[PDB]
């Protein structure tokens, strides 16, 4: 996760999406979801970001439902957001064994016991956390199978980025976990 609050600049597809939803956490606004192709992957928006403003406005307090009202109202052209990077997750750097294991196991996204003598003990992967990202590739909601294709296929450096399991909860509820497979950006960034 960076360090830093960013300005990011948003226009309304011709259909009028932006391609995000909103959730209300200890009186901040988070991204619950970000759709593939949207303007918000665009402007590389993120599961977990927190929202600051939404044209200059401060969102402190806003129920989820506000926040989707506010954005249903913007002057189309042009919406400025202040965003906070993933101020709930972590990233962690590891290596695979010549068995090409980085040495933990999950369950539905969620990291349960790390095995001994390895690169996941060896950087305190800690258990009951939720996989966000695998080198930088949001992978909410894709099966626990293609999880692991992804650290297969991926090189002998991994990078996971981690949530604790409690507030990943908290920020997926009220959006059953097929729209978590369908619609939640899965795409490495354009550029």
């Amino acid at each position: 996760i960076k360090q830093g609050i960013r300005e990011v600049i948003l226009c309304k597809d011709q259909d009028g999406k932006i391609g995000l939803r909103l959730k209300s956490i200890d009186n901040g606004i988070f991204v619950q979801l970000v759709q593939a192709n949207s303007p918000a992957s665009l402007v590389g928006l993120r599961f977990g970001d927190q929202v600051l403003q939404i044209n200059g406005e401060n969102c402190a307090g806003w129920s989820s439902d506000k926040a989707h009202k506010v954005l249903k109202q913007a002057f189309g052209e042009k919406i400025t957001m202040t965003i906070r990077d993933r101020p709930f997750e972590r990233t962690i750097t590891m290596h695979k064994d010549s068995t090409g294991h980085v040495g933990f196991i999950f369950k539905n996204g969620k990291i349960t016991s790390i095995v001994k003598d390895s690169s996941a003990a060896r950087n305190g992967l800690l258990t009951e956390h939720n996989i966000c990202e695998i080198n930088g590739q949001n992978v909410i909601g894709l099966k626990d199978s293609q999880i692991a294709d992804i650290l297969s296929t991926s090189g002998t450096v991994v990078t996971i980025t981690i949530m604790p399991a409690f507030i990943f909860e908290h920020i997926i509820k009220r959006m059953a976990p097929s729209i978590m497979k369908s619609l939640m950006d899965h795409t490495i960034p354009e550029v």
